[PDB]
């Protein structure tokens, strides 16, 4: 069974490479996953190659090799981020990737960080291919941004043959950003063909004082939905798993990763 993870790593820049403790936790988290979306990559050179070197040192299983695809730098101006997908080479490959663009009226309007959509081929799963649409919203505009994910789904269906979709990332989908009353105006929730694997009662925040399901996974496509391994869909508490204190865990990230498994 293949594990797919999304992980918001707070400010993953050159500085973070120097905290060996935090970096070792991040590597361990990645090593549990066959595909992992990493968000908040911030660098104008290369942080994604150091990570691959680190992950490919034990050249183990004569081939548990990892590769990556990374988006362009996305934002309004000086403040840019990248989405990266790290994946086990021998288990999946990238068929195509593109940056969503709204050809109608306002062209850079809704997303500050346009989804970097990636079409994966997966010869060993029941579902032979799927598309991952990642999103990292700006907190105060999460209602609109999450809602607009149905327009990305439409665009991808027009462009590619694809039937199976995974929407994942940091939607900021809780607490004061997306209150209970606002779910009514989000088509990604009110259309029930979209299946939510992380529910509104989950805690994706490392801090003990907060309990919000900021990070999410949503599927569409009857094939992929019915291929989810029962009980696999969860928050991975890396703090409890590696016996870290709150301070050590906050050095890694402010967010826990979310994940599920596919048959
Ligand atoms: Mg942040
Ligand atoms: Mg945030
Ligand atoms: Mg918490």
């Amino acid at each position: 069974p293949m594990r797919i993870c999304s992980f918001n790593v707070r400010s993953f820049g050159e500085s973070k490479q120097e905290d060996k403790n935090a970096m070792d936790v991040i590597v361990k988290v990645i090593k549990r996953c066959d595909i992992i979306l990493v968000m908040e990559i911030k660098d104008s050179n290369n942080r994604i190659c150091p990570i691959l070197m680190e992950k490919l040192n034990r050249n183990s299983r004569r081939g548990i090799t990892y590769n990556y695809v990374i988006s362009s730098r996305l934002g309004r101006n000086t403040y840019k981020e990248q989405y990266a997908f790290l994946y086990k080479e021998k288990l999946v490959s990238v068929k195509r990737s593109y940056h969503y663009h709204d050809y109608q009226d306002g062209d850079a309007d809704v997303f500050s960080r346009e989804p970097f959509v990636v079409w994966f081929q997966s010869p060993h799963t029941a579902v032979k291919d799927f598309v991952i649409i990642p999103l990292h919203t700006t907190p105060e505009t999460s209602v609109k941004e999450i809602d607009e994910l149905v327009e990305v789904y439409t665009d991808v269906k027009h462009r590619w043959k694809a039937e199976n979709f995974i929407f994942m990332g940091d939607f900021n989908a809780g607490c004061s950003y997306v209150p209970k009353k606002a779910w009514k105006n989000i088509r990604l929730r009110t259309d029930p063909r979209f299946v939510w694997l992380i529910g509104d009662q989950e805690d994706t925040t490392v801090k003990k004082s907060t309990n919000c399901a900021y990070d999410r996974i949503v599927l569409r496509g009857q094939e992929i939905v019915s291929s989810v391994v029962p009980k696999s869909n969860s928050v991975f508490d890396f703090q409890k798993a590696y016996k870290l204190t709150e301070e050590e865990a906050l050095d890694v990230s402010d967010h826990f990763p979310v994940e599920f498994k596919l048959q």
